[PDB]
């Protein structure tokens, strides 16, 4: 009984109009606006939505929504969290319906990141994904969930304890030499075939969210997205490259919210056997600075 | 009875030392030096060599070596060329041994590019390919030959006539809008599964050779090669991108000889059904100029 | 309309008893003795036989039996041979029944090797192969015929002309440096998926037959056969090794007749694209001399 | 929670220069020298290293490094060892960094063989394996670890108890008749798909290490390695052959340290169903003596 | 921890000479005679033997040998039997060596059938199976063990209890209408992929053994065996047919011992979901009577 994917996430923004154009044109996400005054939705697949975009916001993460298989796993995981001393709240029907899920609980991770556990997402099988721009392919979701995030943590061991309790596996996978003779350690945790769904280190961070990674089925879509960022003169924090752990081809670019999007292609299957690396396979060179990723990876 | 691959090529250079370091470090080719005063060899696979590098040169193409299956196809193709009015010379044993082939004929294509037809290459099965730097993978050769070239032509129809006679198929595949309201037409011809092995247009060219394309089995090797060009501050004429015909991910970078190398990955199978395009899938943006590829492809 | 396999061969021996023990114990062939005063048979598969062993012999080849698909190909190939000036004889029923074939013609190759062309071999489907010793596996026959032979030739070009007319393809595949500064050229020809079925050079030879190659399905059988030759102190002319053309693991050992047997495993598919080599992949070192294979291959 | 592969090993040598030439030329291993005064590394794959070669040594094993999946399995296995009465030491960070692992513990097996248990090896994905000589293929590592060793034991039952506790399975697989009417019993244990990773008997042994087996992906590399040993007149203790348990084609040759290397090809998958044999499939005949393997296997 | 196959069986006979000719000629088994005064062996595969044939016998079963995976399963199953009140004896080394196994225990089933449990059979990988007559194929053994037996039982529920404890699964699969208005119930139990390895009912039986089933890989071998029984005028108790449970094509014929052999082909995989039938798919008509199988199956 455990978390099985990153199901949805909630973000808040100061400029919904910018975000709509960004999501559709720069990424190929689908905008779904249900006429609600304070929010709209982004789709990737048959799910009613993967991302909720709240208005009047802080340009940061609002919540991560972690899926469990069904009510039995929901109830068991709640009691597990309670038993280990974590503070959780089981939500009422109104709150569950807000997220469009059958069961919902709210807590916060050890870093203060608002964390939701749910079962029973709404799937709109009648409404196939229709991307915000023409795409050669689609997104990799399914058993691997929407993507992955790096979020702020103040205590890596406590964060690891919490995510392990949720059913994640993983540990330190990068030891990065720093220009001070020190080492930066990044830990990466998986809960399904996606090489990682959550990752973190002890680094001071101005925002809850460092970056969100979204994966294309097709290299042609990743390339065109890269071209869109360049044509539109959008900051690329780390250039195209291949991480040693997940082995995806990715780059990192600015969002209208100032945290990074990592569009990518060809992520490898998660492994339970822990390894570490001291650098990337190639690329991911620093280009734009001021984003929390001034580290040497190749 | 026809040409079946680009088997070898000969180039001449002014700086053999630069070329050795370039081939090994920037590309991962193997240098084989047989102690000959005026030449060395580059390997890609079990062939004794794919490229002959002659010293004291012109920094351009010396010859293209087109393979036929055996002596019967050799003899039939010679008589075909003679019958259609082309000037060929069947080489003696000494000349054949120079190229390390069992049978050899020399002619020139309609653009003045020295052209060789041969059967029976020397394979050193005892000496497996050992790349000039560590590689994740290897090169795509085999049935597809060493790679592809764009070479100078003065008359596209005459060039097409000549290569069709050799057993190639293909025609105009790109019509590129030019800043003058004119169109540039590029023709691409295949003789095996490699999407193309020879290509050309009517464009004035300072050299016989515009570019040579070499294909990696592994994207990781292409990325690292791209990183090598950037770290070494080598001119990139056209940035990373995907052509609409061959669908390979490639970039074009300078050689010590001033003509371009196109390192690449994931070329599609040649098709006999002619199509045309007016642009690339993404990328291949102009970066360095002065190389004969100032055209808008995306 | 062409030759499709080496179907059977006839040999003559001075010591049938030695040959029986040799075939069964050292090789795992099946001895079938039909009570004929002057001959016995060796089986490899469901064929009534692959090898006829005649008594009172010369310890050399008596005939090679080349199969065509049926009577139409038989009649067409006969007329082809006649038309090109070769002397053939179409055999009567008694002669055909001697070889246990439906149609039979006799001629000699340009080297004086008695050569038979036939259609319609006798298959004893009721009598499955039962090897002369326990085997892990069986023999590779089927579409590839019984194996391959190197036979004496006095004129390589004439031999090539003759076998090409029979439907074989191939040419010079080895150029072997000799301790005299000279080169030995060996030509290898295929008529099916077996990398070669006949091979030859211009070398003076005391016998029609240099060696016969037989292929095991299982490496374990080849190893045990190698062990049998060693335990029985049988001459090994060339030690274990891998030829660059066929890529089989083989060794060459003496027969009671003084010509060599080449037991082997893992032969590659024949290719129509001619290549040449100047040495083997590894091994095939000279051990026993006096056998016509004192050449340096690794 | 258990050992999952032989991850690394440490050896000490009197002649590092000999070992470098041996590793590269005779075996095709990669030498990696990090400029440390007292040691260098041998690579087989993307791991930073598989073998540590310490200078100023005893020409024997220094340690075997057994990998577990992650920290949870590490902690559970430590407590398991403690609970069963074994003496272990959990290493500090400096000691862990020495081995380039995330967690490290040291103990000794019942035979006095220094034994390490670790999680989190360093993988240099940026630095693909580059063999010390040209290779047709590569090494079999991955889920099967670096290879297998036979090490000295004084009490087979105690050794079995210890390795079973570490998660290995296996028992007596060979009962070898001895020229004294006695029987030699060898036990073989697996911890993954490699047929065995550790093996032993009660035999008096002058060294900790009897032999190390390394596996090639390609038979052509094994043959060429065999040829290298012969050309360089290196002692072969047991000739080419196929063991009945693992079914690999192997030979055993001397190292500069006097213990044996067993280069091999085509190892079968480990089975949990115990069988025994009284001899090999073929070969492995004694050639050079004085190495602890004077036993009759075929 | 459980029984995993019928590994060997022991029978005793009054006429060893008849049995040798029967095994080889009528069935294609291999006779292996180790020069022991009182016994010989029958082989089916790489096992030293599957059947021990004791002389001076009773023309009935002597023992069934049930394999477990290794010593741990051996020790656990012994204690399980003891704990449930069964009488077992763990054998000494001399007794274990008699059966050529690493560990051995003896007991009797609830019907008085001597029952052995063992681990570690002797495999003669060096001595491939060599059938007693030419065969098109071989036997189905491997994970499915040697075959299956129906043995006498006096209490079906007690027999079921005992075999369930050994790790078998299965129950009543046939309810056969009898000419008395009664029903015969036969129970069939599996311990691997073989549809059943042991089967029984409450029927009075003059012998321990009703029949032994042996399976050919090839239908051609089953047909030829059927032809051998007919040509030699050997009693066929039940004619060719297909049972509804195992779905093999089989017949039942007399042995020199008077109990039946069931040669067969194409047995289906065992299923854990219990079904029953009231008749066969076709055939298995009574021919010879006096054998304990006078029941109507089609
Ligand atoms: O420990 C784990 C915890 C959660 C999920 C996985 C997983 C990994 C790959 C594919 C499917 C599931 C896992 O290994
Ligand atoms: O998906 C990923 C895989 C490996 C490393 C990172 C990473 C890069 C820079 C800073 C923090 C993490 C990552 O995002
Ligand atoms: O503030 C911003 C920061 C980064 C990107 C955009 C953007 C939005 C839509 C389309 C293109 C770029 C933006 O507005
Ligand atoms: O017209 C043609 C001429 C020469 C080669 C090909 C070919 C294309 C793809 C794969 C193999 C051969 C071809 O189509
Ligand atoms: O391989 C290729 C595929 C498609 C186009 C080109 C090309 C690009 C620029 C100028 C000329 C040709 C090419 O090289
Ligand atoms: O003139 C030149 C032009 C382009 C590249 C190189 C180069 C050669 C070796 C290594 C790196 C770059 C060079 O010398
Ligand atoms: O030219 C040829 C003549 C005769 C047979 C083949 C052949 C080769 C491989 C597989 C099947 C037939 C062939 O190529
Ligand atoms: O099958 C074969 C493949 C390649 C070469 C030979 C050969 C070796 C020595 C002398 C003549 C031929 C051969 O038999
Ligand atoms: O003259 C001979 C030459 C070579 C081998 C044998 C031989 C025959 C049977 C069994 C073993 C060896 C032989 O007799
Ligand atoms: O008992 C065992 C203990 C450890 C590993 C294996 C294993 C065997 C084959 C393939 C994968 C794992 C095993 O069976
Ligand atoms: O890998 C192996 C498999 C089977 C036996 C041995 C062995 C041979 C001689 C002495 C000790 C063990 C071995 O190494
Ligand atoms: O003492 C030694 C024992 C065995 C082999 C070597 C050796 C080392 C390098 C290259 C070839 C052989 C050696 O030096
Ligand atoms: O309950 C069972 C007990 C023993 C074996 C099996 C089994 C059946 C089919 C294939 C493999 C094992 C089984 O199902
Ligand atoms: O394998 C088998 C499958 C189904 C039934 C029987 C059987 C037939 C007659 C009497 C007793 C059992 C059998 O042997
Ligand atoms: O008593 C007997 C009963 C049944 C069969 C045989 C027999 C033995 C060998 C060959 C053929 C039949 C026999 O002897
Ligand atoms: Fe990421
Ligand atoms: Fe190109
Ligand atoms: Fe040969
Ligand atoms: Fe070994
Ligand atoms: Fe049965
Ligand atoms: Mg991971
Ligand atoms: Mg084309
Ligand atoms: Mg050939
Ligand atoms: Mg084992
Ligand atoms: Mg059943």
């Amino acid at each position: 009984a455990a978390v099985i994917e990153l199901g949805y996430m909630g973000i808040s923004v100061k400029d919904p109009d910018a975000w709509k154009s960004f999501a559709t044109d720069m990424l190929g996400l689908q905008v779904l606006d249900e006429g609600e005054k304070d929010r709209f939705y982004l789709r990737m697949d048959y799910w009613h939505h993967r991302i909720v975009v709240h208005h009047n916001g802080q340009d940061d993460l609002e919540y991560l929504g972690w899926r469990v298989a069904g009510k039995p796993e929901f109830e068991a995981l709640g009691q597990k969290l309670i038993d280990a001393g974590y503070k959780i709240r089981i939500c009422d029907k109104v709150e569950a319906q807000e997220r469009m899920v059958l069961g919902l609980m709210k807590t916060e991770d050890p870093g203060g990141n608002p964390t939701e556990i749910f079962w029973g997402p709404r799937i709109d099988m009648s409404n196939p994904f229709h991307p915000g721009r023409p795409l050669h392919g689609k997104f990799v979701t399914g058993d691997q969930g929407l993507g992955h995030c790096i979020v702020r943590q103040t205590d890596v061991a406590e964060a690891h304890k919490f995510y392990s309790l949720l059913g994640f596996r993983g540990d330190v996978e990068y030891r990065i030499p720093l220009p001070n003779g020190m080492t930066a350690e990044l830990s990466f945790m998986h809960c399904n075939a996606r090489d990682h769904s959550i990752a973190f280190g002890a680094m001071p961070a101005a925002k809850r969210l460092n970056h969100l990674m979204l994966e294309y089925t097709h290299m042609e879509d990743l390339g065109y997205t890269h071209q869109q960022f360049v044509k539109n003169e959008i900051d690329i924090a780390l250039q195209l490259g291949i991480h040693a752990n997940d082995k995806a081809l990715t780059f990192y670019g600015a969002t209208p919210s100032g945290w990074l999007i990592e569009p990518g292609w060809r992520g490898a299957t998660a492994i339970d056997e822990a390894e570490y690396y001291v650098g990337d396979i190639f690329g991911h060179g620093v280009e734009a600075t001021g984003y929390g990723l001034d580290v040497k990876l190749s």
